[PDB]
């Protein structure tokens, strides 16, 4: 039906293309800046920034346009002060024509699995409020809204106020 | 009067000092597990999960124990699918004895210049909802509160549970 698999550097191509056609199904939009070289020289190069596993079906179930890459997650990992390691889920999109069949909840186990292998005493990753289907579906899986219990906020400065207090 | 450098392997003592004095001082009631030899094996083995300045400070060691290293930042890269790597602030204390020097503000001086030579877009990191002052301290200084604009919760999903979705 199809296969999860950690990514290789020739799966760039279609993460760039999931990632603009993840940049669809989303409301904040702001349209990628990202280009394949980045995707490549960031991920499989001298370190690694980030990681990813690609949904790859068979020569049958290919895209209208000739696709073997139906989905992907982006992950990483980060460290906490109290516990250590995590594993940090950026990001996971299924094609539209192929969300029904398991492919991310085949993803979930596989990031779990790499929970595991690693040594990461939990997975972290971000859920819109307002996304409450998605919500219900994580909180099924035992996570936990930690904005909720510890009024966590995401907070960001830009490179053009990291320039102001750098220089 | 003090001054901030990147970490050493020497310093991962302090460091976990330092990091069990933060959870004091935090209202949370989490007890650190992180071990100086898991600082060691996961900051300055092969591939460091984590990376750390430190401030130090002249003979004004603190007293008793006598220490020079009185405050650090934890920090990572972490990557975003629209524009790329990131710096991540994970945390940042500075001894009660020692704040109000300016070493917190100069502290996130050296973070950005990290952030500018590494090539990052931006500068993430959590604050809690009830903490006015470190929200202003951010704020007025560029940080955008992306929870409040864009609704993002933070989520986590234990080992016990990764467990089970790992094997069932």
């Amino acid at each position: 039906k199809f296969v999860i698999r950690p990514a290789t550097a020739a799966d760039c191509s279609d993460i760039l293309r999931l990632i603009k056609e993840l940049a669809k199904y989303e409301y904040m939009e702001e349209q990628v800046i990202l280009t394949e070289k980045d995707l490549l020289e960031d991920g499989f190069g001298e370190h690694p920034f980030y990681h990813c596993l690609v949904a790859e079906v068979p020569k049958e179930h290919w895209t209208p346009e000739g696709h073997s890459i139906v989905g992907f997650a982006m992950y990483y990992f980060t460290y906490d002060p109290w516990i250590g390691k995590l594993l940090y889920l950026e990001d996971f999109f299924v094609m539209s024509d192929y969300r029904g069949f398991g492919i991310g909840s085949e993803i979930l186990k596989n990031l779990s699995q790499v929970a595991m292998r690693c040594r990461c005493s939990s997975m972290h990753f971000l859920v819109a409020e307002w996304n409450e289907p998605s919500i219900n579906f994580y909180k099924r899986r035992g996570a936990s809204d930690l904005s909720s219990e510890e009024g966590w906020r995401l907070f960001k400065i830009d490179k053009e106020y990291l320039l102001k207090m750098a220089t």
